[PDB]
């Protein structure tokens, strides 16, 4: 009621002010008025206002202020204020009821003088012309300044307005932070001779912009207090899912964090073509729909990499063709160290094949479809003396061999880890699943990981830090070849220059200190199958589209799938003809594996129908390696290609094609589109560019290589034979990134088998125990526990020695 006098320090203007108490609102609220010289006698039509308002939390630019001029919200002119960008915006509103007020169409105008914004308050000094009398529709109101005083209402809110930069279009909910009104009465200072000079300082103006609605926000859930896990696995995928289940059989608490959203039907996925609406099936569930990922991939695939990777539950297993194979045991013999050889891995290979047996006849009616294309090549090959084997039992015949396509499917829908391992895991109470949640890095005190930092990627997901239960807790990185290498780098584990790139980013202030960095060759030894395409034609080739089966599917086949789980839709797009294999000895005395897959599709210039493309995959035995690195904002890039470096790698690719022509030489009516018949094989291979767009197989591997040679000693291995990161207590990597090289076939089978094997070694490892005072807690050769008994701290003594002190 009684006015406080307040002189503005900046502009020099004297206000009458009225404030609210600390109970009425928090952060505080103050109004002020400045009137003309004659104002205490005759009614003034204008005034100079002052607003000091509050931002409590949401606290940078947020909240809004209001004033009602005869004080009730209704049938009076409202003035509404709020910060955005660091400026202050206002709007003149008029409310009839106690719903959201409209814009005031009338002669009232606000022009600014001075403004302030900071973490506590936002200030405004403005000038209101023609604001003391109003009309809207049929409503007359006003206040007489000679009374002497006025009724004033006020409000304050916690959230900032929607469309906060476009005043005409703003969106509000009811005022949170407080409300009330005064009996405010005037005195000496509200009428000043200096007034008309004060109102010429109204020159200032603010720039609004409309631009439409906003998609940016991502509201998140903060991480539960007093919760921890025995194992935390990062990412659902070929490695992630199977390892999380097998850990969860132990009874220990397991959490699985995944950046993606729900993928298949069973797990709550919604993405479908318009003709799957009336079922629970989803585009990831139908095999014949699997190639649409090359047409519309948005939000399905990772934005932080220059390559194709699924960010969805099941990762690669959700977007791939589903090809499944009993692993060739020689691949383990050649690639892996001891404990991972063919004989050690035999146990876990049967366990994986029991949960996911795979099938050569995905259709549940019992036989195959559009096999005429398959037939041409199949018979043409045994004519040159090749041998049909079943790729699901004697896996040992990879030389001059073909087989029927073999999938991971179960009941004619996409099979694999999502349909088996992740179901039997969800049934358990210890198991928990978090989606739409990105892991930024692991948190660690020295070589011991305490917990992991998460950031909500999409809405459902979580922000903040989850701990592992202490001293025993373990983290497993399953986030894929590029994803896992990235997490390590951001965790201060990797080559120096890459860590510097991280330190120089927006991650840097919060990043681990470099006193604790671990030098490992993360990102080195990048490797991929080397893919090369050839094209043939025959009149026997039956083409099926599959791309417009999205929109306008064949009705006999749609009804055949939906009703019976049969028809062409139960096998992979595109229709995948025979798989065949050849091993080749080079002049360097290495045997390089070839893996051919044939699908009935057109390639570079050869139109679809009559056409079969034959993709050669250069596998195990290839010597060439690349490297992965980080962009300045921490995108993963392939800066060194692993394709056709060694001249003997290229020799084998060329050989393969020659041998294939000789073996298809006697077949009726067989064209060769590529290489065209005027062209030699070597000439063709050489015209193919060696570039990841031309030659990549999407089988990326090896960026944290497993080996017995510690990286910190100038060896090549990031993780040891138990899949644990050198220099660490609790930190493991289970996924394609540990493979020292590519296997014969498509890697998903090899990865799940490998996840089975690792979860057994991990579990077999003795519990971790804190190091006593004076004990050895670290340095470049140290393999033991990295954490001290409390209060004691790990401290560095030499350049080579850390002890608990
Ligand atoms: C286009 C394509 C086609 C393929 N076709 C075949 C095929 O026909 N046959 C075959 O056998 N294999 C195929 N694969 C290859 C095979 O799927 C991959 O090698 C396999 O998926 C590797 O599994 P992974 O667990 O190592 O990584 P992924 O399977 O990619 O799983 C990684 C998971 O971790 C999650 N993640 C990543 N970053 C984070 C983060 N920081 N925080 C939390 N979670 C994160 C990802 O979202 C993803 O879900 C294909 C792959 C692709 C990309
Ligand atoms: C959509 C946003 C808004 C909603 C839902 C809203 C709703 C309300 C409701 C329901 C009441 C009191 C209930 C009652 O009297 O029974 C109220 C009171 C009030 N409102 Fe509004 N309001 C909104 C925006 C504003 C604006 C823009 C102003 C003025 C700047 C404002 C100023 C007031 C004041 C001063 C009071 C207390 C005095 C009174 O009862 O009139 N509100 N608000
Ligand atoms: C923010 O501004 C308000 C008034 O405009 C002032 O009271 C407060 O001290 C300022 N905050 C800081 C941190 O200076
Ligand atoms: C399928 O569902 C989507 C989801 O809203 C809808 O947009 C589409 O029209 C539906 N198609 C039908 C019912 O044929
Ligand atoms: C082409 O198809 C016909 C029947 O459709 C078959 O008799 C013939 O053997 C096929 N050609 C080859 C090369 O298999
Ligand atoms: C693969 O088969 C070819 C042809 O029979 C033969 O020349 C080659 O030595 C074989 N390689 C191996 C490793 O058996
Ligand atoms: C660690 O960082 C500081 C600057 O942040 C730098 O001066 C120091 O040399 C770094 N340590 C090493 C070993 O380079
Ligand atoms: C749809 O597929 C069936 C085979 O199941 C075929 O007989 C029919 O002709 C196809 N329809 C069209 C329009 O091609
Ligand atoms: C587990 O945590 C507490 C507090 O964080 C610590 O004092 C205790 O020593 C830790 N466990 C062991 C075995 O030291
Ligand atoms: C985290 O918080 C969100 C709200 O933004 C919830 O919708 C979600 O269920 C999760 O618990
Ligand atoms: C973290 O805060 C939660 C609030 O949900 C409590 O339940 C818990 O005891 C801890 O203080
Ligand atoms: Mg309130
Ligand atoms: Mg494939
Ligand atoms: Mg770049
Ligand atoms: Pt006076
Ligand atoms: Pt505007
Ligand atoms: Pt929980
Ligand atoms: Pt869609
Ligand atoms: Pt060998
Ligand atoms: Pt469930
Ligand atoms: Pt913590
Ligand atoms: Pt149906
Ligand atoms: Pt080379
Ligand atoms: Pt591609
Ligand atoms: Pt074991
Ligand atoms: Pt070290």
């Amino acid at each position: 009621t009684a006015p406080k006098t307040f002189t503005h320090p900046d502009t020099g203007i004297v206000f009458n002010t009225w404030s609210a108490s600390d109970s009425q609102t928090k952060g505080g609220f103050t109004v002020g008025m400045a009137l003309p010289s004659n104002a205490l006698t005759t009614d003034a039509t204008e005034f100079i206002g002052y607003l000091e308002c509050s931002s409590a939390k949401n606290g940078a630019n947020s909240g809004w202020c209001g004033v009602s001029l005869r004080g009730a919200m209704t049938n009076n002119l409202l003035i509404t204020a709020w910060p955005s960008d660091g400026e202050v915006y206002t709007n003149l509103m008029f409310a009839t009821g106690y719903a959201m007020p409209k814009n005031y169409a009338g002669d009232a105008k606000i022009t600014q003088i001075a403004s302030s914004v900071n973490a506590t308050h936002f200030t405004l000094v403005f000038r209101c012309q023609n604001c003391l009398s109003w009309d809207q529709d049929g409503v007359t109101g006003g206040i007489s300044t000679s009374n002497k005083g006025a009724q004033l209402g006020w409000v304050q809110a916690f959230p900032s307005p929607g469309n906060p930069t476009c005043p005409t279009q703003i969106t509000l909910s009811q005022h949170d932070n407080g409300m009330g009104q005064w009996g405010a009465a005037f005195d000496s200072n509200i009428a000043n001779p200096s007034y008309t000079a004060w109102a010429a300082k109204a020159t200032k103006t603010v720039t609004g912009t409309c631009s439409g609605p906003v998609t940016t926000s991502i509201a998140a859930t903060p991480v539960p207090t007093g919760v921890s896990f025995d194992y935390i696995v990062v990412g659902g995928g070929a490695g992630g899912i199977p390892v999380a289940d097998k850990l969860s059989e132990s009874g220990k608490s397991v959490l699985l964090i995944e950046k993606g959203f729900a993928s298949t039907g069973e797990h709550g996925g919604t993405l479908k073509p318009e003709w799957l609406n009336n079922t629970s099936l989803t585009r990831f569930d139908v095999p014949g729909l699997c190639n649409q990922i090359w047409k519309d991939s948005d939000g399905i695939a990772c934005s932080d990499t220059d390559q194709m990777a699924g960010c969805v539950l099941g990762g690669g297993t959700a977007i791939n063709a589903g090809l499944w194979y009993k692993p060739y045991t020689k691949d383990w013999d050649y690639l892996f160290p001891s404990g991972w050889k063919g004989s050690d891995i035999a146990g876990a290979t049967s366990r994986a094949l029991s949960r996911i047996p795979g099938t050569t006849t995905p259709s549940q009616d019992g036989k195959r479809y559009l096999q005429q294309g398959f037939e041409v090549l199949a018979n043409g090959l045994k004519a040159s003396g090749w041998k049909e084997v079943d790729s699901l039992k004697d896996s040992e015949q990879k030389n001059r061999t073909f087989s029927h396509t073999s999938y991971m499917y179960i009941n004619g829908e996409r099979g694999g880890p999502l349909a088996t391992y992740l179901v039997s895991a969800k049934k358990r109470s210890n198991f928990k699943l978090w989606l739409n949640t990105a892991v930024k890095r692991v948190i660690r005190e020295g070589g011991h990981i305490t917990g992991v930092e998460v950031e909500a990627f999409r809405n459902g997901g979580y922000s903040g830090i989850i701990p592992v239960t202490n001293t025993t807790g373990r983290v497993v990185l399953s986030a894929g070849t590029f994803g896992s290498a990235k997490i390590l780098l951001r965790s201060g584990i990797g080559p120096k220059d890459q860590l510097e790139v991280v330190k120089a980013s927006a991650d840097g202030p919060t990043m681990v200190s470099n006193s604790s960095w671990i030098d490992l060759p993360v990102g080195h030894n990048l490797v991929d199958h080397t893919n090369t395409d050839t094209v043939i034609q025959h009149n026997n080739v039956t083409f099926y589209d599959f791309y417009k089966a999205w929109d306008n599917p064949n009705t006999t086949d749609m009804n055949l799938y939906l009703n019976g789980r049969s028809g062409i839709f139960a096998q992979a797009a595109p229709n995948i003809g025979p798989l065949f294999w050849e091993e080749i000895t080079g002049a360097d005395g290495i045997v390089r594996q070839l893996h051919w897959t044939a699908r009935v599709e057109g390639s570079f210039e050869t139109p679809d129908g009559y056409a079969m493309t034959m993709s050669q995959y250069l596998g195990r035995g290839a010597t060439s390696r690349g490297r992965m690195t980080l962009s300045p904002t921490l995108n993963t890039v392939v800066s060194d290609l692993p394709y056709l470096k060694d001249p003997n790698d290229k020799a084998a690719v060329v050989q393969g094609i020659v041998n294939l022509q000789k073996a298809l030489a006697n077949v009726k009516g067989l064209t060769w589109a590529y290489p065209s018949a005027n062209q030699t094989a070597a000439d063709f291979v050489d015209k193919q560019p060696v570039t990841y767009q031309s030659r990549r197989s999407n089988h990326w591997m090896g960026t944290n290589k497993m080996g017995t040679d510690d990286g910190r000693s100038g060896g090549t291995a990031v993780v040891d034979t138990n899949t644990r990161v050198y220099g660490t207590d609790n930190l493991y990597v289970v996924d394609a990134s540990i493979f020292p090289g590519v296997p014969t076939t498509n890697p998903t089978a090899y990865i799940v088998v490998a996840a089975e094997h690792a979860a057994a070694k991990i579990l077999a490892q003795p519990a971790n125990e804190a190091v006593p005072k004076w004990g050895w807690c670290g340095g470049p050769t140290y393999t033991g526990s990295q954490t001290c008994q409390a209060p004691y701290k790990c401290e560095k003594q030499n350049d080579w020695y850390w002890q608990c002190v």
